[PDB]
Formats: structure tokens, C-alpha cells, sequence
């Protein structure tokens, strides 16, 4: 039942330029069950390890040997399964045996592509230790491009400083930007990918530390979920509770959007977290991006709730931030008006027993933190902030010292104080 | 227990991604599992004495030399065990018997890594007295990173230069960190575990003075047990009333997985403390990273109740600090609104003599640190803080004369204040 | 780029009538329920703010 527009004789039906959709990782595995990766199998490990390690002591290092190589150190490593481990319908082992790090992905052969030159160096048969976690670590050094660029890089050497015995030159490059190519390489972001889904799985493993350098590419492009979950433990309300605050008619089809169940949201050791690096979805729904109008609530009523980490949160343009920054205010003003203040432990007392005498009529504020009684009692006031209300969005303006530009933070400043 | 959620059409999926836990000591040794301490033994001590003053006086002391000499130099200083000694069902020395400092792990000797190199220089043999102290007070240096790792040294160089006669020369760096590598060998956290709970036991032994830079061993990752023990002393109330407190029903969540029984959390001669260097847990429960939303709780509390160490607590992000900081200055107010003042020594006279007053209409104010008079005390006020209540906050404020970058310090300047 | 040659003098009029209108009574009703209610509208008749 869609609404006509006329005018002042006719009908004129008005429909702009459209947007586009996200992917989903299940979709990926109704007829292409598996994922195929493409690593140059053939040569031997040692003229493999040299061919990188004299490409690593040049500024040019090439990607088709940083990936032969280490299909070649990683795919040993096989560990105990103790329970079967089947996400998306795609078994990967039975319990019992030892299952290795790249038995997640189809291993095809690589389309002919062996790597030519760098002549292999002395012997560094036992490099095995930092290699791997090396190359791993540039992953993580590929993506910061702040001054973070300069601290990882300082972590990364501690990391494999203290693997050999003391010594250590650093063949990587303080600043250059020649290993930001390999952030690119799709088989590259699988095998990363493949040794945090394996590492995770089996933590107690001693070459968990690999997983340093490839912990970020876990849950990648998935910040509206890291959103949902940030305000549920900061608010104090069950993740339920928070669902029903959803004051935006618009908020709540982009949260609907993420909970479609066949997902695996929930439940670790999944293949979901992965799904970009993968190649299992592009675009994935659960960005930041797609999902604007949500991303700046909650995170908005994490900041007046004092997070002073959801202070730095690009506001995305083009929503509705007049009216998503006021329901955000009367959420936030309805957890400081009724704080989740319940008695746990006892030694033999009571409670502050209740009797509900129906209401009191100081301001008619409900003592609870039930959103049905919040927007009746919000109406009262026309559906425009308190006095009181905006009392506290000044104190939550007070707190930011220095905003980040184009942010929730400056947003406070500007509106609320 | 999950409600159900709807929408104008249809149920929605109500769960995010998860996260994981953490071990416990108790559920080691569930198998009779020894602890395994597996170091290279075999050969002679002096040469191992030579091998480690002969990359000491370098700056490259590897590890695997001090692991096998301290094995060497400490298996033998037996002492008389007074009373039977058994935690976690593994008992360690029966009553009567020289024990020794090593026989609390299995010996379990190394598969074939004997160290290389590093050729014997000078003969001293007698200068036990300090060695053994200095490799293991050089582990407590390994932890300081700011300018305390320059007054541990100082600290570390007096304890030895008073050991020999007068002289000593000093082979450690001053600032260089080749050593940090040392915390993370679990040979090397194991035994340095074991001189340190077995001269807890044997505190008048005179090798106790090698304790220093291994007591950090004790209860580490821990710190969340001496913030619910530092809460008991500051604040003056009993455990058990500190319990009734918990105003939070997420801080009652940590309390209670903190409190498992068979953990032997209260006994001092108990595997416990050394969760994390003795390898019986990859993740202490106790740790301050464990159990958040307790952590912030209690030494906001602390703070509140001008506490001098509890202002450098590390608030921990992703909580409803804002529903926690209302029941902490509630709490903190209630302790200063009636201070523990019973009378105790008596030459024959009497107390304050209450005549059962049962109610005084000056603000209904409890004369006493009960939970149930309070709550139905602050429910009288809506759940929000009084004047009276906020004028001791801005009281804590003026304090605080400098702040750290983040924890609770800031937030009884930023907020109340 | 304000656009030379236009009502600018009552088109910024009008255009404050309709950020102050959407100011005023935003975008704001619930989605979600547990099982609780929808805060039972009785239409409201006339509140002299200015009536608004």
C-alpha cells in the first residue's frame, strides 16, 4: 500500500538512483563448498626459506615467495582433534586424528607461476622459529599506516629478538611500504587467515604465537558486531534489552539485516570471522559501513554512557542524526535515572522490598529500565529533552578534552553543551 | 533463558559472536599429571658454573646455561620439614624428612639439548652465595620496563656486592634487556617457582634471601584476589559483608567462578599462587583482565574511601561503569556515614547504650553499614546521589593532584568533581 | 554553491519551518518488544507550549 503523490492537477511518482546490497558468507557454500587456494607446491623447503630470506634482506620482496614458502614451514604441524569440528556444513575432521593448518582449504596447485630469482643464501635451517612469524607479522605492520606503523614494528622484533638466542639484525625496512602489497594478495589473506582459524582452535599449541600478526584478520570488516556487543556490556541490559531501544524504524531493519540465523554469528571456531579474507563473501554485511544509521546509535549511547572509546567513531553521514542522537539521550538518560542497582549476595537480610504504591509524581520518572515506561513518560515531555537531560549531556561534554575530528565526539560537543 | 523478540513482522536472532574463558588450578593434577620440569642435567657443576660466568660477563647469557646451572647449584639445600606438606592431593614431603627445593616437579630429564659453546674461564666455586641470587633476583628485572627496571638493578647490585667481602664487580648491563628472554622459558618460570615456594615454607633458612626476584612469582595474574583482600582492610568491613555489598549483578558473576572451592585459594602452602609459571593454567581466573566489572568495583570503592594505591587501577574498558560507579559511591558514603566506633577495651564501663531508637526523621540516615538499610535509604532518593553524597565525592577529588592517562583516578576528577 | 537568482529570502524560511519541524518530533518509535506493550497511543488533543 504505497502512497501517491499528486499535485496541483496530476499524479507524479518519484523514485531515486538505488544503492547497493552486501553478501553473505553462507550463500558461498550452497554449491562451491570449497575454498581454493593456490600456493607453488614443488620445490623443496630449504631453496624455498632462502629464496625469501634473500628477498627479505632486499627491500623487494616478492609475494609468490612469501606464500610457497610458507605453505612449505606450516604444513607439518598437524595437532590432536578432540572433538569433531564441522562449521557450514563442511566437515574438517573427525575426532581423533591429527588434523594440520591447511587441511581448512582446498590446497589446488598454483596456476603456473614459479617464482623466478633471488639465489638462495647460507643456511638458516634454524629460522624456522621467527620466519613464520615474521612474515605473519607483516600483516599486521601491511595494515597501521600511522605512527603504530612505527611502534609494531618495534613489537614484531621483540617478538622474534627473544626467539633465537640474543641476536638479531632487522632486514625490515623502518618506514618503506613495499609489504603493503601483500595485504592484496587474495591467497595470501587465506593462508593469514588459515593459521588464526587453526591457532585458535588448538590455543594451547606452542606455535600459538604465530597467531600475533594474524589475530587481526579474525572478525575482519565486522565492526557492527563488535558495536552490538560493546553496548551491551557497557549499558548493563541483557543483549535482548538493548534490541527494544531501538527507537529508529530504520536502525532496526539494519540490525535485522546482521542476525539472519544460518550465520554462525554466535559460537567461536567458525568460519563467519574469516569470510573476507577467505574470499567466502565480499563486502561483508557486518561492516561498519553498511550498516551506518545503526553504527551511530548505541555507539552514541556508549559515549553519553562514558565509554571514552566509542569517542573516536567516524559519525557516518547521510542518516538521520537529528533524530538518532535523541533517542540515544533518552536511553542514555534513562541507565543514569535507574542504575542496574539490584542486591546479589546476602548474609541472612532482606531486600528493599517494594510494594509498588503505582506511581510517585515527582517527575513520574520510572524506576525501572523498561522502554515502554521511558517513551510514555518521554512523551510527557513532547519528545524534547529535560532540563536534567541535557544537564547530563553537558557532564558527558565536559569529559571530552580533545575530540577527534568528524566524530561522535565532536558530536557531543557541538550539539549537547 | 532467552525471551523472545519481535518486530512488526517476525522474531529476530538475539546472540553475538562469543568470547572464551579461562583455567583452573584445580582441574590440573585431575589425572595425577606431574609438572614436569624437563632440564639438561648430567653434567658437571662447576663447568655449568663456568658456562653461565662466561656468557654473564658477555651480553649474551643464554638461558638454557643458567637453567641447567641452577638446577645444579640449588638441588641440595634440603631443610627440616616440621609438619606434612600436601596440596592438590600431590603430597610434597612427609613430616620429619630433608625435603629439598626441587622435589616438588618431576626431574624428567631433557631430550638430548645440551648447550654449545662458551668455554670455562677462572675457578671460583665458592661464590654460590650470590650467583644463584642474582640469576633469580634478574628475573624480577626482567618484568620493570620504565625507570624502575633501573632501580631494581641498584636494589639487585647491593644484595650481591654486600655478599662476597667488599668487592664485586658488576657483569649485568645497565639498561640492555638480552635477560628479558628469560620469563618466557618455562623451564626457567618453573624453577624459579620452586625456590620460591619452597623457601615460603623455610623462611628462616639463610638461603631466603634468594627469594628476592622471585616473590613477583607469587600470585601472579592474580591481582583481582589483592584487590578483594585490599578491599577488606581499607574499608574495615568483614569479608562477608564486603560480599553483601555487590550491588552489580555482573560483579557477582566474577565472585562467584573467583570463588570455586577445590582451589585451595585460602591455603598458603598450595600450588595456587604460581598459576602462571609453574604451567598449571594458561589463564588464571584471578587475573584483572578475568574479571572485569569487579576490578573496577571495590578499588573505585578504595579510591572513595582515600585509598593511595587504588587510584592507579587500570579501568577496565567495555563495562557499565556508569551503574558501577553509583553503587561504589553509595557504598563509600555509607562506610564515612558511620564509622566502625564500637568501643572495645573497658576498665568496667559501658558502651554508646542505644535505648532501641528505631527512627530519627533527620534524613532516616542508618546509623549502621547494613545493605538493606541503605538500599531502602537511596530508594528514597530515586536511585540518584544526594548533595551531602556528591560533597564527599568532590572531597576525593581535590586528591587526586595528578592523574595517569586513564583509570579510576580520572573518574573521580572527571565525573565527581 | 547558494545558487544566484532564487527566493533565497523565503526559501531559507521555509526550509527552517522544516528542519525545526523534524527537530521537534523525531523519528522516534520502538521496533523491538520482549512481549511488552507499544506505549498505547490515545491521540493527544491540544498542549498550549505553542501548540505544536
Amino acid at each position: 500500500s504505497v502512497i501517491r503523490i499528486k499535485t496541483n492537477a496530476a499524479v507524479a511518482a518519484v523514485l531515486p538512483a538505488n544503492e547497493d546490497q552486501a553478501d553473505y558468507p553462507s550463500t558461498f557454500f550452497e554449491g562451491g563448498n570449497e575454498i581454493r587456494l593456490y600456493v607453488n607446491r614443488g620445490e623443496k623447503l630449504d631453496v624455498l626459506r632462502q629464496y625469501v630470506y634473500m628477498g627479505l634482506v632486499e627491500k623487494n620482496c616478492r609475494i609468490q615467495h612469501v606464500n610457497a614458502y610458507l605453505y612449505a614451514v606450516l604444513k607439518g604441524e598437524r595437532e590432536l582433534l578432540e572433538a569433531d569440528w564441522d562449521s557450514f556444513g563442511h566437515k574438517i575432521g573427525i575426532q581423533g586424528d591429527k588434523i594440520g593448518p591447511f587441511n581448512l582449504v582446498r590446497v589446488e596447485d598454483i596456476p603456473d607461476g614459479l617464482p623466478d630469482g633471488k639465489l638462495n643464501a647460507e643456511v638458516s635451517a634454524e629460522d624456522d622459529a621467527w620466519l613464520p612469524l615474521f612474515l605473519l607479522g607483516l600483516y599486521r605492520v601491511g595494515r597501521a599506516s600511522e605512527t603504530a606503523y612505527r611502534t609494531l614494528l618495534m613489537e614484531s622484533l621483540i617478538k622474534q629478538c627473544k626467539a633465537i638466542k640474543s641476536d638479531w639484525v632487522s632486514p625490515v625496512t623502518a618506514t618503506h611500504k613495499y609489504f603493503d602489497v601483500w595485504g592484496n594478495d587474495g591467497n595470501y589473506l587465506k593462508i593469514v587467515a588459515c593459521v588464526d582459524m587453526f591457532y585458535n582452535h588448538f590455543k594451547k599449541s606452542i606455535k600459538a604465537t604465530f597467531r600475533w600478526g594474524t589475530i587481526v584478520s579474525r572478525f575482519k570488516d565486522c565492526a557492527a558486531l563488535a558495536t552490538l556487543g560493546h553496548v551491551v556490556k557497557i549499558t548493563g541490559l541483557t543483549i535482548e534489552e538493548v534490541f527494544t531501544w531501538v527507537l529508529q524504524t530504520e536502525v532496526a531493519d539494519e540490525l535485522v539485516k546482521m542476525m539472519k540465523p544460518g550465520q554462525e554469528i554466535d559460537k567461536s571456531t567458525s568460519y563467519m570471522p574469516y569470510l573476507i579474507d577467505m574470499g567466502i563473501s565480499a563486502k561483508s554485511p557486518y561492516s561498519t559501513i553498511k550498516n551506518p544509521s545503526f553504527h551511530f546509535w548505541g555507539q552514541l549511547v556508549a559515549a553519553l554512557c562514558r565509554s571514552k572509546r566509542a569517542l573516536n567513531a567516524r559519525q557516518p553521514d547521510e542518516i538521520d542524526s537529528m533524530s538518532i542522537s535523541n533517542a540515544s539521550l533518552l536511553m542514555a538518560y534513562a541507565l543514569g535515572s535507574s542504575p542496574d542497582i539490584e542486591q546479589q549476595f546476602s548474609t541472612g537480610n532482606t531486600y528493599r522490598k517494594p510494594p509498588k504504591e503505582a506511581s510517585y509524581l515527582v517527575s513520574e520518572e520510572p524506576k525501572n529500565r523498561s522502554v515502554v515506561e521511558w517513551i510514555a513518560w518521554y512523551s510527557d515531555v513532547d519528545n524534547k529533552p529535560t532540563d536534567d537531560m541535557l544537564m547530563m549531556a553537558k557532564r558527558v561534554a565536559g569529559t571530552i578534552s580533545g575530540p577527534r575530528d568528524n566524530s561522535v565526539g565532536k558530536w557531543i560537543k557541538q550539539t549537547y553543551g
